[PDB]
DNA sequence: AGATTGTGTATTGAGA
DNA sequence: TCTCAATACACAATCT
């Protein structure tokens, strides 16, 4: 059967750049899974709307990147799961952190940022 | 026990 | 035309 696919209005940045973004800017520079999705669901409305899938999106970029390391919850628990997620910038491709050229950009370029490194390198 | 997590697999389509 | 971030689903194993 043909797979279902759909491109979304989502916010013109990476999901590796607002994961980064929001693991950077948290007091302990980790979050677990859950707090991260809910942390970016308050960065853009778009979040607080009905399409769920960028949840799955956002858990598929954790481990995709290598710039997402796994620190465990329990040292003792290798195998143990909601763990915390920290950001190492020197694994980052730095492009990824640039505001992307969509249609939800070009609709009004003026509100977003060109940039999201200066809110992730320190 | 279903929800969640972490990872494997795979397809998609717009920017470049 | 082609790349790869976006998106979709499988599955094992933990979590509550
Ligand atoms: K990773």
């Amino acid at each position: 059967k043909k797979k279902n696919y759909q491109r979304y209005p989502k916010p013109p940045y990476s999901y590796l750049a607002m994961i980064a973004m929001v693991i950077q800017n948290s007091p302990e520079k980790k979050l677990t899974l859950s707090e991260i999705l809910k942390e970016i669901s308050t960065l853009f409305p778009f979040f607080k709307g009905n399409y769920k899938g960028w949840r799955d999106s956002v858990r598929h970029n954790l481990s995709s990147y290598d710039c997402f390391v796994k620190v465990l919850k329990d040292p003792g628990k290798p195998q143990g799961k909601g763990n915390f997620w920290t950001v190492e910038v020197n694994r980052i491709p730095l492009e990824l952190l640039k505001r992307q050229n969509t249609a939800v950009s070009r609709q009004d370029e003026t509100i977003f940022a060109q940039d999201l490194a200066p809110y992730i390198f320190q």
